[PDB]
């Protein structure tokens, strides 16, 4: 059968969880859900669940007992959810509500976006050092999956991914960043699943494309990790012996497709890895060349900033993995998309539910060795009538792209989604993330953002479980 948890993750984690006893508790993140068929009558909800919440009964009951009372109505057309850690902030939120006025922590629509959600698997330059962690060791859910990609990736690779996470003193390389963004996908997608929520289609960037795949239904887990476990290994392996006139850098300019035709004139060795923007490229190159053409950016006031490698993925230079990597990924089994998949490998083109499969041994090759078509990927979905744009990432940079993107394509009111973020609270993030999806109407079953309750005191005296 499948490895079980290590020893050590399972010491490491002993320690974590001793560790996180012994600190404060922080008052959860709790989301208040109001709705009605008309805007005018979620806000009057909006304004009496504010006055009630403000009565000596209402501060008597505990927020949790007040979104869980809520989450049991009717969810009507008209939606607005405030996340709230306590009672003050919660009033406030709801005057917002109720008055039209906009807050941070208010989300309110007056009816449903028409299209489906597009999940965004990217993860280039997402990873830092103790991303997952808190939201395994406190989400069993979350938990169960990263077990299971662990599992897998022990049998595949040797090693356990979890170890990483929980081992604050472990820090992630070429290899291990894949392969540990690739569990926190999975499972962060899983997580999502498992509360309601489906894509209606997906985008892949860069080494999220497994994950992308998995998610599209065009390959197993099992098969989707080799993906990732074959590339990641052969990337580390070959990126490590890469010394002076063997080192090609990456490095993200603000030039757009266009303007990078006409600037490669001056450096005859840069290729694109990424379109990850209108007017952003990731580029790689000798280390001369991308220096220079850093400098010319920077003298025409353009962004530019260098990524940790000394390999370029999307480039000529992947030619001598390709090889192996085609020996490492016989027998896996590409199968027909459950969701819409648009395929940044393929230029940005979009392959249909029921379509034919796409995820075979040479498209994992062409993506490792070819560029990145994000931004034209995202700009099929935009003209096709996609404005929700879902990241599962342990950090939401592809969304800065996407929104780039989106209002490039004049669309000015995207509803981008993020999921876990450095310095940000794993836990109150994935309850934000899922309190958005419900308010634009996407799938989510909001019953499930609270335990079952074992008692009377789990509800509040308020509709639709008012105490006879
Ligand atoms: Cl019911
Ligand atoms: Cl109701
Ligand atoms: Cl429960
Ligand atoms: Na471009």
């Amino acid at each position: 059968e499948l490895p079980g948890v290590t020893e050590e993750a399972l010491r490491l984690k002993e320690a974590a969880l001793e560790e996180l006893a012994a600190q404060e508790v922080t008052a959860p993140l709790v989301p208040l859900a109001v709705s009605a068929f008309l805007t005018s009558r979620k806000k009057a909800a909006a304004a009496e669940l504010a006055d009630w919440m403000q009565s000596p009964e209402g501060q008597a009951s505990s927020l949790e007992s007040i979104g869980r009372s809520l989450s049991r109505r009717n969810h009507g057309r008209s939606r607005a959810v405030v996340l709230a850690h306590d009672h003050d902030e919660a009033i406030k939120g709801l005057r917002a509500v109720a008055a039209g006025k906009q807050a941070p922590n208010v989300f309110s629509v007056d009816g449903p976006v028409t299209t489906g959600p597009v999940w965004v698997l990217a993860g280039f330059g997402a990873q830092h050092r103790k991303m997952g962690k808190s939201l395994y060791l406190r989400n069993e859910v979350f938990a169960a999956w990263i077990e299971k990609v662990d599992a897998l990736v022990q049998d595949e690779l040797g090693y356990s991914v979890l170890e990483l996470i929980l081992d604050d003193a472990q820090d992630y390389g070429i290899e291990t960043t894949q392969v540990t963004i690739f569990a926190i996908q999975i499972a962060l997608g899983e997580l999502l699943r498992h509360h309601g929520a489906k894509p209606a289609a997906v985008i892949g960037q860069s080494l999220g494309e497994a994950a992308s795949a998995y998610f599209a239904g065009g390959l197993s887990l099992r098969d989707a990790t080799r993906a990732i476990c074959s590339r990641s290994h052969l990337m580390g392996e070959g990126e490590a012996m890469l010394f002076g006139e063997y080192i090609r850098l990456m490095a993200l300019v603000e030039y757009s497709a266009d303007e990078i035709r006409e600037v490669f004139s001056d450096f005859p060795d840069l290729e694109v890895c990424v379109y990850a923007a209108p007017t952003q490229t990731v580029i790689g190159g000798p280390p001369e060349q991308v220096d220079a053409i850093l400098a010319r950016a920077e003298a025409e006031g353009k962004f530019a900033r260098k990524f940790a490698t000394k390999g370029a993925s999307h480039t000529s230079q992947m030619d001598p993995l390709l090889g192996e990597l085609t020996a490492e990924l016989q027998g896996i089994k590409p199968t027909s998309p459950t969701c819409g998949i648009f395929s940044t490998v393929h230029e940005g083109r979009y392959i249909k539910p029921g379509g034919e499969p796409i995820h075979d041994v040479e498209y994992w090759k062409k993506g490792l060795r070819h560029s990145v078509y994000f931004t034209h990927g995202i700009r099929n979905a935009v003209d096709s009538g996609h404005t929700t744009f879902l990241e599962l990432a342990p950090n939401p940079v592809a969304l800065m792209q996407v929104a780039l993107t989106t209002a490039d394509a004049g669309l000015h009111d995207a509803q981008l989604i993020p999921t876990l973020a450095r310095k940000q609270d794993e836990v109150s993030s994935m309850v934000s993330t899922m309190a958005q999806l419900y308010v634009y109407g996407h799938d989510l079953d909001i019953r499930t953002l609270f335990s079952r309750a074992s008692g009377p005191q789990d509800y509040a005296n308020i509709p639709p479980t008012r105490f006879k």
